[PDB]
C-alpha cells in the first residue's frame, strides 16, 4: 500500500496472510487474502499459477505483522489449492483472477473466529456501489514503488470506485479493463495498492454492510496518475465461488 496508514488485524479481521515454503526451508510472503467461510480464503490465481502446488503454502489469520508472529493467530496448511480455469496472463491485464484456498490446520480445523479472526461477507450478484463510492483496500505491499522491502506493519488505504467507461478511456487502460473488473484510484492518484498487495480485499460499505467487493488483482506501477489499481469484481463471480467451496 502507497500512502494510507498502518493497521492491525483488529481493523480487518478477515484478512488472510499467506506464504510460500521454498526448497531448503525458507519461507516468503506470496499475497493477501480474505476468508469468507471458516474453511475458505479468497484470493488471486496469479499469485499461485508459477507453484501450483497446494502442500508448499501456509496461511495465517489473525496476524498483523509480516515477519513475526501476532498473540492469537492462527497458522493453516492448504487442503486445496482451486485455481479458475479461465485465468489468463496478459502483459497486466489478468482475466479470472480468482483463487480459493481451503484451509485446514495441522489439527484438522478450520477457522475459530475472535476477536482478531472473522469472516467478510460476499456481496449479492452484480450487486456494487456506485462509482466515486469510498472503499478501503488492506496489504503487506511496498510503501514505495522503489521500495525493495515491504513493511512490516499492515497498512490500509482507502480508494475510490471508478466507471468501467472511465477505466476504458484509452488514456486509462483501454479495453485491457472488462466489466469483470473493477477499477479504483485516489483522485490525486497519492495511494494505491503496489507489490504484494495482490489477492487482498477491496472492502466496500454496501447498504449497512461489509463487503468484499474485489480483491487486488493487477496495475501498471503505484500511484500513477491516470493508472488505477484493478481489482477482480467479485459479484460476477458467486456461481464460481458457491460451487468450488462445495
Ligand atoms: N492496482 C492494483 N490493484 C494492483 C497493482 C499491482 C501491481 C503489482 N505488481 O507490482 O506487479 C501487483 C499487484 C497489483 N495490484
Amino acid at each position: 500500500i502507497i500512502g494510507g496508514e498502518f493497521t492491525t488485524i483488529e481493523n480487518q479481521p478477515w484478512f488472510a496472510a499467506i506464504y510460500r515454503r521454498h526448497r531448503g526451508g525458507s519461507v516468503t510472503y506470496v499475497c493477501g487474502g480474505s476468508l469468507i467461510s471458516p474453511c475458505w480464503v479468497i484470493s488471486a490465481t496469479h499469485c499461485f499459477i508459477d507453484y501450483p502446488k497446494k502442500e508448499d503454502y501456509i496461511v495465517y489469520l489473525g496476524r498483523s505483522r509480516l515477519n513475526s508472529n501476532t498473540q492469537g493467530e492462527m497458522k493453516f496448511e492448504v487442503e486445496n489449492l482451486i485455481l479458475h480455469k479461465d485465468y489468463s496472463a496478459d502483459t497486466l491485464a489478468h482475466h479470472n483472477d480468482i483463487a480459493l484456498l481451503k484451509i485446514r490446520s495441522k489439527e484438522g480445523r478450520c477457522a475459530q473466529p475472535s476477536r482478531t479472526i472473522q469472516t467478510i461477507a460476499l456481496p449479492s450478484m452484480y450487486n456494487d456501489p456506485q462509482f466515486g463510492t469510498s472503499c478501503e483496500i488492506t496489504g503487506f505491499g511496498k510503501e514505495n514503488s522503489t521500495d525493495y522491502l515491504y513493511p512490516e506493519q499492515l497498512k490500509m488505504t482507502v480508494v475510490k470506485l471508478i466507471s468501467h467507461r472511465e477505466c476504458q478511456q484509452p488514456h486509462y487502460y483501454g479495453s485491457e479493463v472488462t466489466t469483470k473488473m473493477l477499477c479504483a484510484a485516489d483522485p490525486q492518484w497519492k495511494t494505491d495498492s503496489c507489490q504484494g498487495d495482490s489477492g487482498g480485499p477491496l472492502v466496500c460499505s454496501l447498504q449497512g454492510r461489509m463487503t468484499l467487493t474485489g480483491i487486488v488483482s493487477w496495475g501498471r506501477g503505484c500511484a500513477l496518475k491516470d493508472k488505477p489499481g484493478v481489482y477482480t469484481r467479485v459479484s460476477h463471480f458467486l456461481p464460481w465461488i458457491r460451487s468450488h467451496t462445495k
